[PDB]
């Protein structure tokens, strides 16, 4: 038993920065960096922003702050701590059957409001800091307005679906693909997160 080894945190290495007119990607933290605070756990980087790129020593995925929440997938995460200035933090949500995991919102993050409009005219987010128009089609799935290759949302699980006003509808799950186009896409709505709370 004394050679058994413990998984690494989740770490923060960027952002997607939706302040101004533009949405682009940020690299907070390289490879090396990002290695080393997995190990440790310790991760005294200001955080910035709803929308942050996360990864742990083998993928790289998005997360987002919505209540006060900084909300991700367990295909990505998994029940691994997230790293912060004081150390590894534990996961205040785990729901392996809504594929969701949650840790308190970070220092400095700033968070995205439960949409209410209930309009189904909805807006993913991905991790190459691409806006895509989606139209809702159920309580869980969108539709693409532009299909395309799923290799474009490939790393985007965990990003939100926003309401034309910028509130959150859900959380990016997972793509539905016919000859690796994705045509639609499977969300944890923001109702279930708010029920999970
Ligand atoms: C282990 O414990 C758990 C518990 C609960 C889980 N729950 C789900 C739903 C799940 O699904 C996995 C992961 C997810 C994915 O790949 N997510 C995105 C992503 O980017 N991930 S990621 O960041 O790269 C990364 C892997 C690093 C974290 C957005 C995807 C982008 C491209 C798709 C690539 C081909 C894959 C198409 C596939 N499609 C699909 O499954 O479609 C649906 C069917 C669904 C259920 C079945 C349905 F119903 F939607 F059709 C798909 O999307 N995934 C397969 N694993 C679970 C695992
Ligand atoms: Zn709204």
């Amino acid at each position: 038993m004394a050679s058994m080894k413990k998984k690494g945190s989740v770490v923060i290495v960027g952002r997607i920065n939706l302040s101004g007119d533009t949405a682009y990607a940020q690299q907070t933290r390289g490879e090396e960096g990002c290695q080393e605070t997995s190990q440790t756990g310790r991760d005294k980087n200001q955080v910035e922003g709803e929308v942050q790129i996360v990864s742990t020593a083998t993928q790289t995925f998005l997360a987002t702050s919505i209540n006060g929440v900084l909300w991700t997938v367990y295909h990505g995460a998994g029940t691994r701590t997230i790293a912060s200035p004081k150390g590894p933090v534990t996961q205040m949500y785990t729901n392996v059957d809504k594929d969701l995991v949650g840790w308190q919102a970070p220092q400095g993050s700033r968070s995205l409001t439960p949409c209410t409009c209930g309009s189904s005219d909805l807006y993913l987010v991905t991790r190459h800091a691409d806006v895509i128009p989606v139209r809702r089609r159920g309580d869980s799935r969108g539709s693409l307005l532009s299909p395309r290759p799923i290799s474009y949302l490939k790393g985007s699980s965990g990003g939100p679906l926003l309401c034309p006003a910028g509130h959150a509808v859900g959380i990016f799950r997972a793509a539905v693909s016919t000859r690796g186009v994705a045509k639609a896409v499977a969300f944890i709505p923001v109702e279930s997160l708010e029920t999970t709370m």
